[PDB]
């Protein structure tokens, strides 16, 4: 792809993070902490799952940025809309506004409904996500593999402002501790 000219600096938004994840000093890395971070609650927090949103918000033009994944086991990845619910069970589909890939049992799937089965030989250690807003397309790339094309949601209908979106996941296994990190330019 020649998308990386498109590149952004994403940070997290703290204020939308799920009470037990740990955000780093710069707000580049994200991670699941073993107990509640003593933060107060409030109506942006994800409530039921490890995710936190990126500051950013889109309405128009072109974004890429890359995300290191390194050694996790499962995680979720992508954009969403600013007015997703934040409270209680909900699936990850457009539908819900969510345009997303996820790692999970080690199978790659991606977030429609239902969802898709990806075909990826060369498990991933970076994820790129590009943005076109006006064409209403999502694009994720396996930059370990020369950024071969993952996956590519196409006639979205995104329906407002778009945020990055993480999931660090559970860590119920041991093997899954490992933070999200938003890699440099
Ligand atoms: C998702 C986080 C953590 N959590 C858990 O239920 C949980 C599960 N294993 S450890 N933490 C809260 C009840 C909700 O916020």
């Amino acid at each position: 792809h020649h998308h990386h000219h498109h590149m952004v600096h994403i940070t997290l938004d703290r204020n939308t993070a799920n009470s037990w994840l740990i955000i780093s000093k710069d707000r580049r890395q994200v991670r699941m902490g073993d107990t509640h971070q003593n933060v107060s609650d409030n109506k942006e927090r994800f409530s039921n799952y490890p995710m936190v949103l990126g500051a950013q918000r889109f309405s128009s033009g072109k974004m890429y940025w890359e995300v290191d994944v390194t050694q996790k086991e499962a995680w979720d990845l992508g954009v969403c809309r600013d007015s997703v619910q934040r409270k209680g069970q909900f699936s990850l589909s457009p539908e819900n506004g969510f345009w997303t890939i996820w790692l999970w049992q080690d199978s790659y799937e991606a977030g429609t409904s239902p969802q898709t089965t990806l075909h990826i030989q060369v498990p991933p250690c970076q994820i790129g996500i590009f943005v076109d807003y006006e064409a209403g397309v999502v694009s994720f790339y396996n930059i370990t593999d020369h950024g071969s094309l993952i996956y590519t949601f196409s006639e979205c209908v995104f329906a407002g402002p778009l945020r990055p979106f993480f999931n660090v996941g559970f860590n119920y296994s041991g093997g899954n501790a490992a933070p999200l990190k938003l890699c440099p330019l």
